């Protein structure tokens, strides 16, 4: 495996139709963790609940 390399995924927010509460997450763009709105569904590793996450990863 390469838990680095999710730093490098892309931004994917998830699908709008599922029933889960939408949350902040943060993803990494290769300059700065940037905050987006999670769906709570789907997504990639490329999505961190705290900013310090993203930055400890990426």
């Amino acid at each position: 495996a390469n838990s680095k390399a999710v730093c490098n995924l892309p931004k994917l927010a998830g699908d709008e139709t599922c029933s889960n509460k939408t949350e902040i997450r943060w993803y990494y763009n290769g300059t700065a963790c940037e905050a987006f709105i999670f769906k709570g569904c789907g997504g990639n590793d490329n999505n961190f609940d705290r900013v310090d996450d993203c930055q400890r990863l990426c």
